[PDB]
């Protein structure tokens, strides 16, 4: 299986590959999974600090870590994404306030920070908003919205089980009840993007890999994020994703519907239009609870800051994709 | 704090606690983890061989790193709790199949044995249904419930998590839904049992940590169940308990109202009976799929005569407790 830890991982010409793959197996000792997470550390070190070989490498590495779907290793590939995400946590650049944000600030710095670097004012958006786009320029657009779209799910229940008090758990089940399609699992929001995707000429594949460096990177830290045991990290890019997609969805609706897409077609970005300024107004009352905590800002302005960063190069490099098509 | 880990271990008059302490610091070394796995392991061995200290030692050692609410610690305690699993699976009269039960089969032994042991038939459900308990009794039986029912929920997002599948997943999606109160978080299941506790008298804590050795001992087996890479485990506890959940509480509901509270205080055990039938139905199809697969056979039948062992000591043990007043 394509998207399985030990077939992606017999594809990377890269030692670590191989002392991962040890790691892995059934009868796996201690000492290969340390031997693992020392050697797995210390590439992210070398990468980090400016080796762009390492830099990919771990970067690839962390990608089957922390996103295959071979559900038994799945305990020991967290285990050892960990090992990689303490490198990276130390690498980035920390908010470090000492006393906390008012509300009132604390909201407005989100909202200055989203005007300053939201998905929507990047060049390639108002270019597809404009008309202007090819069709196989949509099809580049859709091919990675479909790596953004398709599990988004599994970090949101990721989030879910870390939020231990009861009421904010039922806030992201209520969210992942709208996101699976509610009653009928025929319309989950994967199934609309995959319903998207082929009546424009795309396949919608559950087991897709991607070999975009950039898109991995993206995909890498969203996990990270969503998965930290600091919930500040995934209630930022929660949160942001909730506040960006009604706007940026509904050009990209029109867009769709200019470019020669059905209302059913384009289904996908319609639904989240309507569905989502009422759920994102509920979900900010996790923000708020929190906003006393000087820690929990900390934490959730590095991660917003961090998401934008490979966003941003991601985004970049989606639209060099777009202009060479 | 009074269910987070640290403090929990520093109250166990166990030398290993102090050995898991160390594994759970925020620079813990991998000898550290790795020496406090091998203690536990060697703890449950000695335990499940008939050393009655040791037994008791690594029930409530695991009842800490497996319950505990302090996220920060909660990967490297779920990763503790592994070398406890490995060694209590090690002792648990598996299913030997060498092949397949066909389908006829299997429905067939699933049907015998919750003919047989279903909690529906325990002298303390048809006493319950009975009538004749005193509210001090009844006390005791509504107290042991809170248990079981006040974190049903995180288990069940733990399977979710390892159902990979987008339309299984949906379908563990709505099951969380309804079990947090749909679009309304005061009416989740817990709240609504916490209601019910509020009349009568008890109090519904949600740190509650328990010191009955068989309570701890079912709370243990089931987040083992649910949390399990081989789905069978999880999907053999949900399923027996959605099954059984419809014509028990609709019993304890007739009961609970005949104790002299109304319908709507009592709702927790109405809103099953019709809530659950309908969703069952749906839940089959995920066992369905897999009843060819003999290795899902056997993990699923060894989880579920597990679970009704650790079931079945459970409630007689809240029995006993409860012919003490
Ligand atoms: O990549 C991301 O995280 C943003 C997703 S949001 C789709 C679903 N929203 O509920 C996108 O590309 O639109
Ligand atoms: O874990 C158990 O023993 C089963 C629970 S069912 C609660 C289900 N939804 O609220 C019970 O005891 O009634
Ligand atoms: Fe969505
Ligand atoms: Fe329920």
């Amino acid at each position: 299986t394509r998207n399985f830890s030990l077939p992606q991982l017999q594809n990377l010409p890269i030692e670590e590959a191989r002392i991962v793959a040890d790691a892995l197996a059934v009868h796996a000792t201690s000492r290969q999974i340390d031997s693992a997470a020392s050697k797995l550390a210390a590439l992210a070190e070398a990468g980090l600090k400016g080796d762009r070989q390492a830099y990919a490498a771990y970067q690839q590495l962390l990608y089957v870590l922390s996103l295959s779907d071979d559900v038994a290793t799945a305990q020991t590939r967290r285990w050892l994404a960990r090992a990689i995400y303490r490198v990276e946590e130390r690498f980035m650049p920390a908010a470090d306030l000492s006393r906390a944000l008012s509300e009132e600030d604390f909201q407005k710095r989100l909202e200055q920070e989203i005007a300053a670097q939201s998905r929507e004012r990047h060049p390639m958006s108002q270019y597809v908003f404009s008309g202007s786009a090819s069709r196989a320029q949509l099809q580049v657009f859709l091919r990675h919205q479909w790596f953004r779209t398709f599990r988004l799910y599994r970090d949101a229940a990721d989030l879910l089980v870390n939020l231990t008090d009861v009421d904010e758990a039922a806030a992201l089940a209520r969210y992942l009840y709208g996101e699976l399609g509610e009653e009928d699992e025929k319309g989950s929001h994967p199934r609309l993007l995959a319903k998207l995707l082929e009546a424009i000429g795309l396949e919608a594949d559950f087991q897709a890999v991607s070999t975009m460096p950039e898109e991995i990177a993206y995909l890498n830290n969203r996990a990270r994020a969503f998965r930290h045991a600091e919930v500040g990290w995934g209630l930022a890019v929660f949160y942001i994703t909730e506040l960006v997609v009604p706007g940026n969805h509904e050009k990209l609706y029109r867009a769709l519907l200019q470019a020669g897409l059905s209302e059913d077609q384009a289904e996908y970005y319609k639904v989240h239009i309507s569905l989502v300024p009422p759920r994102a107004k509920r979900e900010w009352q996790l923000i708020a609870r929190r906003i006393p905590d000087v820690q929990f800002q900390n934490a959730f302005l590095t991660s917003l800051s961090q998401h934008f960063r490979v966003e941003r190069a991601y985004y970049d490099a989606i639209w060099e994709e777009m202009q060479s098509v």
